[PDB]
Order: C-alpha cells, then structure tokens, then sequence
C-alpha cells in the first residue's frame, strides 16, 4: 500500500488551474478542485478528455448542487 | 451527452458502503464519499487496492483530515 494515488477522471473539458497542491478542472457538470501535494503529471492534450495525475491527493471537491436541495 | 464520468482511484484499502448512488471508500486520508447517479464499479474492484467507478457523479466528499488544512 503506497501513499501516492493515481487519479483518472473523464469529462474534463477546461483546465482553470493547475498546481501540484490544488487543481481546478472544469468538467461536464461542475468544476473539480483537487487538493493535496506533489500532484504531478498532466494530460497536455485532452485525447479522451480525461485527466490522469499522480501524487498525494488530500481532498477531492466537486461543487454542491446549485442551491435547490429540495429541503 | 452520456454525462457519465469515469472515476478511478488507487490506494483503496477498504470499502465502507456500496450503493449505486453513493460509494463510500476507506482510503489513505479518510473516507471518500462519491455521490451521483448510477455509481457502478467498472469491474472486479476493491481488489489490488484500486476502484474504478462509472456514473453521473454529483459531488465528491473528501475530508481534509482533522490534520490542519483548514485555513
């Protein structure tokens, strides 16, 4: 069991921020905030529109539903 | 068009709860809460410490530990 995780996600259309400690990827229905450290490796070309990163990802944050909730 | 995104994570030591709308994985920094629609696993997952899920994800919940981070 290693501490580095390899994260692969599809639906990535627009890159709004890329830092090895915080990455903002604009995906199909939301923007993903990838927080951690040593988040190396990036898809420079959106071949299948997917991202594949390696490092110590501490938190994965997707946007909460636009208010709504039904509650 | 399909709106399903493929989310793959390595370093998954244990699974907490498995529901096709909400996946709970016990990993390095804590429990990763995957929320969405049709959250099915790609194959024989959990094995090898890797989990691939496909579906129309709504949001991701990953706690910044209780280990600082919050600033």
């Amino acid at each position: 069991m290693d501490n580095r995780q390899f994260l692969s996600l599809t639906g990535v259309s627009k890159v709004q921020s890329f830092d090895p400690k915080e990455i903002l990827l604009e995906t199909i229905q939301g923007v993903l905030s990838i927080k951690g450290e040593k988040l190396g490796i990036k898809h420079l070309d959106l071949k299948a529109g997917q991202v594949e990163v390696e490092g110590l990802i501490d938190a994965l944050v997707y946007p909460l539903e636009h208010h709504h909730h039904h509650h």
